[PDB]
DNA sequence: GGGTTTCCACTTATTCGACCTTTTAG
DNA sequence: CCTAAAAGGTCGAATAAGTGGAAACC
């Protein structure tokens, strides 16, 4: 069905990863082989998005990824030209853009077939050192060196509303909270919209307040890790801003159905049916089919 | 047919999503 | 007193990123 290219780039900001493998290989002339590419891993229920993306781009192979997940991997060298073209025209805007640029530099090394020389393998190692998690211990041991060039700090604005629809389809969440008290009904129904993201993109998440004209930021930490949530819990902002936004700029994948169910609940709250017993049980049943499982 | 690419099965680290209860604000 | 909104978390892998092994090329 062909995905809008900005929907795709938002989705990639939220679900894509680049990869640069530099593998010790006794069968290779320089003792190392490589593999360059881009991949997306989703729950099986979202296999269709990957099928559709594959068809849109015309590249990539789909395979299971463990018990409950499926992946679209693009590593065939010629096919990376499609990836490069797309992200040149519709650039990523999270810190993943830097990983993209690292990926582009490795592609050039290999385009010139330098990866078949030891000096080329060393270049890819330097490029890899700043990519994603960086070098393994093995590579750190075989190519000891000081990485001087620090990572480039991406600072780009939400380019348009479609990017944000694709982004939310990846890392967003539409949730029906059941706040149990002791009232006559003893359950307050609260719609929650949120987007989760690593602290490295706090500026982008922060901007969502101005961009959507509602919501707020929760900072979260656990040991050495830090992440951020853009959250909307105000019903009037759900009704007047959040819902209309995704009614026009469509979500993709199964989260679309979560949003639809979310909306059915929202209409029930707008009719004050969440305050009756019969509406509550309706809301309960709708919640049961949402998000995990479905 | 040797070196290199590309694929498919599966894992590791940890960034997400999804789920809770309480406190506070109207 | 009643209900909505926010605060303040927990849980666990649908996380983001990576790895082992080998078939398919040229
Ligand atoms: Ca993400
Ligand atoms: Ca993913
Ligand atoms: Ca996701
Ligand atoms: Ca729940």
């Amino acid at each position: 069905s062909s995905i809008n290219p900005w929907i795709l780039t938002g989705f990639a900001d939220a679900e894509g990863s680049f990869l640069l493998r530099i593998r010790k290989n006794n069968k290779s002339s320089v003792g190392y082989s490589t593999e360059l590419g881009f991949q997306i891993t989703l729950h099986n229920k979202d296999k269709s998005i990957l099928e559709n993306i594959q068809s849109t781009w015309g590249v990539g192979v789909i395979a299971n990824s463990g018990d409950n997940a499926v992946s679209l991997k693009v590593t065939r060298f010629e096919d990376l030209k499609v990836i490069i073209d797309h992200f040149e025209k519709y650039p990523l805007i999270t810190q993943k853009y830097a990983d993209y640029m690292l990926f582009k530099q490795a592609f050039n090394v290999m385009e010139n077939k330098e990866h078949l020389t030891i000096e080329g393998i060393k270049e890819l190692v330097r490029i890899k050192a700043k990519l994603n998690w960086g070098l393994t211990d093995e590579l750190k041991k075989a190519f000891p060196e000081i990485i001087s060039k620090e990572r480039s700090l991406i600072n780009k604005n939400i380019p348009n509303f479609k990017w944000l629809a694709g982004f939310t389809s990846g890392d967003g969440c539409f949730f029906v909270n059941l706040i149990k008290s002791k009232s006559k009904l003893g359950v307050q129904v609260q719609l929650v919209f949120s987007i989760s993201q690593h602290i490295r993109d706090k500026n982008l998440m922060n901007s969502l307040i101005t961009y959507l004209g509602c919501g707020y930021i929760k900072k979260k930490n656990k040991s050495e890790f830090s992440w951020l949530e853009f959250v909307v819990t105000k019903f009037s902002d759900i009704r007047d801003k959040i819902i209309p936004f995704f009614q026009e700029y469509t979500l993709i994948g199964t989260k679309l159905k979560d949003f639809e169910d979310w909306c059915k609940v929202a209409k029930l709250i707008e009719e004050k049916k969440h305050l009756t017993e019969e509406g509550l049980d309706e809301i309960k049943k709708i919640k049961l089919n949402m998000n995990k499982g479905r």
